[PDB]
């Protein structure tokens, strides 16, 4: 997260970090048993890690349970990013409390001009690198429609929408990827691409999640 504060620690209580050695993507819990993310973040052997505020030292209330199965969106499209969601089933169900619980599924798409939460343990820099081990917020409006799609000519589908400001400066960056943007308490988008991070006239885009509620509670009523 680039230009964002420090979330204090459990504030986000559905953030998840998937780990495989090292954290490479962030998650959302949607129930005890599965975690939404980016498809881009696909990679065998996932250990779930919940509770967590500093990623690298172990302070009391995380949770870390491996994935039994990974789905991918049937039509995901690594090229254009289309579809760019996946679900995660736990391998044992999390005990959920006011630090670890899950984000509710929106009954609707939020609108432009909508503040949203978007959190991860990214990178903090547009130029250089510089992770965080602890979890980074910044709050930030749904772009409009034709907003996303100048800054984007022929690249946003109807699953995207973009989420910053024009002006750069404040954006989710690499290792964001697969997190939350909520707005409203209802998980609205999933951090998914950009053209580097915090770039004046480039906002974030995320994976549109009101377009796959069905999917997401069909796939988890059966798996
Ligand atoms: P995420 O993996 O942390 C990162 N996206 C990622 O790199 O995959 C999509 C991609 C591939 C190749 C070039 C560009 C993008 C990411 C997430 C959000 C932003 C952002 N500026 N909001 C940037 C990168
Ligand atoms: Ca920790």
């Amino acid at each position: 997260i680039v230009g964002g504060y420090t979330c204090g620690a459990n504030t986000v209580p559905y953030q998840v970090s998937l780990n495989s050695g090292y954290h490479f993507c962030g998650g959302s819990l949607i129930n005890s048993q599965w975690v939404v993310s980016a498809a881009h973040c696909y990679k065998s052997g996932i250990q779930v890690r919940l509770g967590e505020d500093n990623i690298n030292v172990v302070e009391g209330n995380e949770q870390f349970i491996s994935a039994s199965k990974s789905i991918v969106h049937p039509s995901y499209n690594s090229n254009t990013l289309n579809n760019d969601i996946m679900l995660i089933k736990l391998k044992s169900a999390a005990s959920l409390n006011s630090r670890v619980a899950s984000i509710s599924l929106p009954t609707s798409c939020a609108s432009a001009g909508t503040q949203c939460l978007i959190s991860g343990w990214g990178n903090t820099k547009s130029s250089g690198t510089s992770y965080p081990d602890v979890l980074k917020c910044l709050k930030a409006p749904i772009l409009s429609d034709s907003s996303c799609k100048s800054a984007y000519p022929g690249q946003i589908t109807s699953n995207m929408f973009c989420a910053g400001y024009l002006e750069g400066g404040k954006d989710s960056c690499q290792g964001d990827s697969g997190g939350p943007v909520v707005c409203s308490g209802k998980l609205q988008g999933i951090v998914s691409w950009g053209s580097g991070c915090a770039q004046k006239n480039k906002p974030g885009v995320y994976t549109k999640v009101c377009n796959y509620v069905s999917w997401i509670k069909q796939t988890i009523a059966s798996n």
